[PDB]
């Protein structure tokens, strides 16, 4: 059972594709390194090719089996409710790709008879035929990265537009709603930030002798199974599901979700696949029951003692009860065999850690600060390389997504996000006069519509007040931000802090919200402190749906209402 079969038409750009960051001021005062910089292009597309394509062997025992039962046992107390064509449309994307049936993702937006009618089609078809492979696009995706002494573009599989709004239909209150009532507490896309790092702590601190790890699989996507998605589907038929909703979840199933057709850009044939497509809405839901279902069955067979897990999608942490050094070290291994077995092997072994902090998922970790008291405070942070390459090139070029103002939402408590991100961003809002202006970032795969004024609000609201007094961060927090700025040519935090200054003053001078965000966002700069209450409008934010569930790939949008 291959993952891929190719024809050999080669994977095609829909357009041009910059592969190099464009020399530029804002930019350069930001990071000088600019060849440090890159983005990923389907020039690459051939080596991710290679990476991706491989037979999987699956082995399952009674540990999965059980586990199994007990998944789909609690998957059985869930109803799910079909999504109305209106529905479906509201949470499409302003930029979705458009149909190759005559019509875009705005047409579905505002409800076009057009787009509404063949919608309507496709439906149809799904319930009258439950066999026919669906025909899907695969890309090489334009993402940005800092060299590492280059990494291949990863690919994106996903079907018609038409296709995207009946997943929709008949899945996104499934997917929105199932993954929390199987896994539980284990289920990561339920916390925000703080909560995330509140479940870890709390989890950690529960264990008489805590060990830790994180477990990355080899290229995840292609190592689920065709039975492996015929298991999601099984759990999600466990739900109470009107009719025509089971029809259709049977049929994306066997047309789809199992496997299908791969079309270039050019409208050639490139293959064909049998694992997960990266783009459809199942993806997040599917990849985290998977790979829940296989490490909570890993764990039975290693014999892990009051194991507690944390999952995002393909993304997996284990906190256990220690059996002493030399006998982790073993379990570990034998977890690993199991998981191998499962079709799920690791890309680089899994370690024992016996601190929280230096255990990395999500590409975070946990990090001690301490707030205006001097109370020890625990916060999500991450490496800052990605965040400030990717910051670098969209102060360059213009770029649907800002990941800056994503970041800044995630890891608001951070160092870095506070002293450079903040600080560069509103600089250039401020001059530009942008501050108004609503822009779109991801969080947890969905996209969102925000604007930057009400960042103090968001912050507030995510990680409470002491977000904006954070000090005394950990030395190895310092020190890695302090490397990592001095490698990719960025000014010092000093300088940060001086800039920072002066931004801060510009806002307060414009009074309103923008003064707000120069009280809150950069007390940190100023040597005389000022005393933060809560900002009473950060309530009237309607932040349910936030953090419920993970939807990368999904083509999902909701955009901030108040």
């Amino acid at each position: 059972s291959m993952s891929y079969t190719w024809t050999g038409a080669l994977i095609t750009p829909c357009a041009a594709e910059e592969s190099k960051l464009p020399i530029n001021a804002l930019s350069n005062s930001l990071l000088r390194h600019h060849n440090m910089v890159y983005a990923t292009t389907s020039r690459s597309a051939g080596l991710r090719q290679k990476k991706v394509t491989f037979d999987r062997l699956q082995v399952l025992d009674d540990h999965y089996r059980d586990v199994l039962k007990e998944m789909k046992a609690k998957a059985s107390t869930v109803k799910a409710k079909l999504l109305s064509v209106e529905e479906a449309c509201k949470l499409t994307p302003p930029h979705s790709a458009k149909s190759k049936f005559g019509y875009g993702a705005k047409d579905v937006r505002n409800l076009s008879s057009k787009a509404v009618n063949h919608i309507h089609s496709v439906w149809k078809d799904l319930l009258e035929d439950t066999v026919t492979p669906i025909d899907t696009t695969i890309m090489a995706k334009n993402e940005v990265f800092c060299v590492q002494p280059r990494k291949p573009a990863r690919l994106i599989v996903f079907p018609d537009l038409g296709v995207r709004v009946c997943e929709k239909m008949a899945l996104y209150d499934v997917v929105s709603t199932l993954p929390q009532v199987v896994m539980g507490s284990s289920y990561g896309f339920q916390y925000s930030p703080g909560q995330r790092v509140e479940f870890l702590v709390n989890t950690w601190k529960s264990k008489k002798n805590p060990m830790g790890f994180s477990y990355d699989t080899r290229c995840f996507d292609s190592t689920v199974t065709e039975n492996d998605i015929r298991v999601e589907e099984s759990i999600y038929q466990c739900c109470d599901l009107a009719p025509e909703a089971r029809q259709a979840i049977k049929s994306l199933t066997e047309r789809l979700y199992i496997g299908g057709p791969l079309t270039n850009s050019k409208g050639q044939n490139c293959g064909y696949r049998r694992c997960r497509a990266s783009g459809v809405l199942t993806t997040s839901c599917g990849n985290t029951l998977t790979c829940y279902l296989k490490a909570s069955a890993a764990c039975r067979a290693a014999k892990l003692q009051d194991c507690t897990m944390l999952v995002n999608g393909d993304d997996l942490v284990v906190i256990c009860e220690s059996a002493g050094t030399q006998e982790d070290a073993a379990s570990l291994r034998v977890f690993t065999e199991a998981m191998t077995r499962y079709s799920a092997p690791p890309g680089d072994p899994p370690q024992p850690e016996y601190d929280l902090e230096l255990i990395t998922s999500c590409s975070s970790n946990v990090s001690v600060a301490h707030d205006a008291s001097g109370k020890r405070v625990y916060y999500l942070t991450r490496d800052p390389t990605t965040p400030l390459a990717r910051a670098a090139w969209e102060t360059a070029r213009h770029t649907p997504v800002n990941s800056w103002l994503g970041n800044i939402i995630m890891y608001a408590p951070t160092l870095w996000a506070r002293m450079i991100l903040m600080t560069h961003f509103f600089s250039i809002l401020l001059a530009q006069e942008q501050l108004e202006k609503a822009l779109d970032c991801q969080i947890y795969g969905a996209c969102y519509s925000i604007e930057p004024l009400d960042l103090p609000q968001i912050i507030e609201r995510l990680h409470g007040l002491s977000a904006f007094s954070l000090h005394s961060y950990s030395p190895g927090e310092i020190n890695r931000v302090a490397s990592c700025l001095r490698k990719l040519g960025v000014p010092p935090l000093r300088v940060w802090r001086h800039r920072a200054r002066s931004v801060r003053a510009r806002l307060l001078s414009q009074g309103g919200r923008a003064a707000t965000c120069g009280k809150y966002l950069f007390n940190w700069a100023v040597k005389t402190k000022l005393k933060l209450t809560p900002i009473p409008a950060a309530s009237q934010l309607d932040l349910s749906g936030w953090f419920v569930a993970g939807y990368s790939g999904g083509d999902i949008y909701h955009s901030l209402s108040r």
